[PDB]
């Protein structure tokens, strides 16, 4: 279908554009304006912002209805590795560490079922049945590591946050599966976030 291949563009390269436009941050504006002409999505080489706005309206449509026609799974839980601890990220840290708090993630969501890239934030993201979650398989570009991903306005719980240098967390990080790259090294994890996605 021409939603799975806009699908296998996102993965491939168009995530690099798309995640940024839905979060509102800047992003690469000539870059989404070629691919929407080179996909056909416009005509004009010169789109209003009206014309260019609904151009990837349809194009992130398609990305969301082409994950959407891939078979559910039965994966109770998914990890993300995020980098929060950067000075621009201050408000969206404040936001991750608050207990209680539900966060709305904008964009595409990328989750691995089956370990957790390091990096200072380690996400434990629960899953209750019938979530929009898709496992990619071969429709992902880079195949050989497993992915996860969520359209765009996941609804995320904050249940418990857990700072490295206690107990709890090592016990909580042991019972992870971590990724052991060429530069792995679980010294530089921050926390461990335990969330839980909100269906409906
Ligand atoms: N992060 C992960 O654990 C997973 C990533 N991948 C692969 O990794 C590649 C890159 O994907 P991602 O790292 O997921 O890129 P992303 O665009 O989803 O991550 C955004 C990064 O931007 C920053 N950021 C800014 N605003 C944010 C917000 N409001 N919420 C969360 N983060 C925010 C954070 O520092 C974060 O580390 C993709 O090719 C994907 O296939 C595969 C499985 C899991």
């Amino acid at each position: 279908s021409k939603q799975i291949q806009a699908l296998r563009y996102y993965s491939a390269q168009g995530y690099s554009v798309i995640n940024k436009y839905l979060r509102g941050d800047d992003y690469p504006e000539t870059q989404a304006k070629e691919t929407l002409l080179s996909r056909d999505y416009l005509s004009t080489n010169e789109p209003s912002d009206e014309e260019f706005k609904n151009a990837m309206s349809v194009y992130i449509n398609d990305i969301a209805e082409g994950l959407s026609s891939l078979p559910e799974t039965d994966h109770r839980v998914v990890y993300r590795g995020l980098k929060l601890d950067k000075p621009a990220l201050s408000d969206v840290l404040k936001e991750y560490t608050t207990i209680g708090n539900i966060i709305i993630d904008k964009a595409f969501m990328s989750t691995s079922p089956d370990k957790a890239w390091i990096n200072d934030t380690i996400l434990n993201i629960y899953l209750e049945k019938g979530h929009k979650g898709r496992i990619l398989g071969d429709v992902a570009h880079f195949k050989g590591e497993a992915e996860m991903l969520f359209p765009p306005n996941t609804k995320l719980k904050i249940e418990s946050i857990v700072n490295c240098g206690s107990q709890d967390f090592a016990s909580q990080l042991s019972k992870l599966r971590l990724s052991d790259d060429a530069t792995a090294d679980t010294n530089r994890i921050k926390r461990i976030i335990n969330m839980r996605v909100l269906n409906s």
